[PDB]
Parts: C-alpha cells; sequence; structure tokens
C-alpha cells in the first residue's frame, strides 16, 4: 500500500 | 509500501 | 496540528 | 487539526 | 505540530 | 518501503 | 515541532 | 527501505 | 524542534 | 536502507 498515518 | 507516520 | 504524511 | 495524509 | 513525513 | 517517522 | 522525515 | 526517523 | 532526516 | 535518525 502507500501506508498509514496515525 | 511507502510507510508509516505515527 | 499533528502533521502531514505525503 | 490532526493533519493530512496524502 | 509534530511534523511531516514525505 | 520508504520508511517510518515516529 | 518534532520534525520532518523526507 | 529508506529508513526511520524517531 | 527535534530535527530532520533526509 | 539509508538509515535511522533517533
Amino acid at each position: 500500500n502507500f501506508g498509514t498515518f496515525s
């Protein structure tokens, strides 16, 4: 995927 | 993926 | 803010 | 705000 | 803010 | 991936 | 801020 | 990957 | 800030 | 990888 921002 | 920002 | 992931 | 994921 | 991941 | 900012 | 990863 | 900023 | 990884 | 900034 592209990714995750948390 | 691209990655993760936390 | 917290910020920005791009 | 919290922010922006793009 | 916290910052920016690009 | 590209990586991780924490 | 905390900073920037690019 | 590129790496990790913590 | 903390700083910058590029 | 490129590496790690902590």
